[PDB]
């Protein structure tokens, strides 16, 4: 995340985060029941010789804060059963970028690790709405990942800008994030975590996925992200959530 600032202790606590390969954090995802992650398809894709497709590879980490403190009180390690993704994704133009990882031990609930709710397929987040991303990612394109989580609050951009600042790149699935001034947004890293949005009953949904972006927090270059409402049933059909 770009332009945020430290999360507090438990602000997320369906923020989770995804190590594979002895490589340390490299993917986000969120909590959406005792056994079910969300996250996004492509951090799950076979490459340089590391076979990232393949879920005992992974570790996912829940009530996490600090990435160099994993044994903090309330911090709990997963492995991971099997990743499901989406069947119309595709690594050619990142569409339906989206999957489920289910965990081999459910989670267990606590102050710092809950789900998030997942929003209905009616439900559409329009243009100007706030909603919070969160991460440990690069603090800027080309930089370095955060140690203690990341948060910042950006907003849902128009469908028609985002087509047209990003030209041949944007599908119906898709959804521009952050502002057309830059500043803030998410970054490498930040993959597969929730966009976090406060309704006006004060209940949270999540609103997306971190996908993509050309570079990080670049005016007229707004991070792209997975809209969650059009999965809600894929969800259901899938983990029974
Ligand atoms: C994710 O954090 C990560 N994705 C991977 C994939 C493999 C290993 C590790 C990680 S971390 C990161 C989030 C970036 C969010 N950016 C903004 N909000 N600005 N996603 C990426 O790095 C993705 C990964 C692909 C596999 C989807 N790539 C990009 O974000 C770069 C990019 C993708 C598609 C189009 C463009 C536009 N470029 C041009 C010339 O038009 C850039
Ligand atoms: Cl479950
Ligand atoms: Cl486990
Ligand atoms: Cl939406
Ligand atoms: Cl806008
Ligand atoms: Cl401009």
């Amino acid at each position: 995340v770009v332009g945020g600032t430290d999360a507090d202790e438990g602000e997320w606590p369906w923020q989770v985060s995804l190590h594979a390969l002895g490589q340390g954090h490299i993917c986000g995802a969120s909590l959406i029941s005792p056994n079910w992650l969300v996250s996004a398809a492509h951090c799950y894709i076979d490459d340089r010789g590391f076979r990232y497709s393949d879920p005992t590879q992974w570790t996912a980490f829940l009530g996490l804060h600090d990435q160099s403190q994993r044994s903090a009180p309330g911090v709990q390690e997963r492995r991971l059963k099997r990743i499901i993704s989406h069947p119309f994704f595709n690594d050619f133009t990142f569409d339906y970028d989206i999957a489920l990882l289910e965990l081999e031990k459910p989670a267990e609930y606590s102050s710092m690790v809950r789900p998030i709710s997942l929003p209905d397929a009616s439900h559409v987040f329009p243009a100007g709405k706030a909603i919070w991303v969160t991460g440990w990612g690069h603090t800027q394109y080309g930089g370095t990942g955060a140690l203690i989580l990341q948060k910042g609050e950006i907003r849902v951009i128009n469908q028609t800008t985002c087509e047209n600042l990003l030209p041949q790149q944007i599908t119906p699935r898709m959804m521009c994030v952050g502002f057309l001034s830059g500043g803030v947004d998410s970054c490498q890293g930040d993959s597969g975590g929730p966009l976090s949005s406060v309704e006006a009953d004060g209940r949270i949904f999540q609103a997306g996925v971190v996908s993509w972006g050309d570079g990080c927090a670049q005016r007229n270059k707004p991070g792209v992200y997975t809209r969650l409402p059009l999965f809600r049933d894929w969800i259901k059909e899938n983990t029974g959530v």
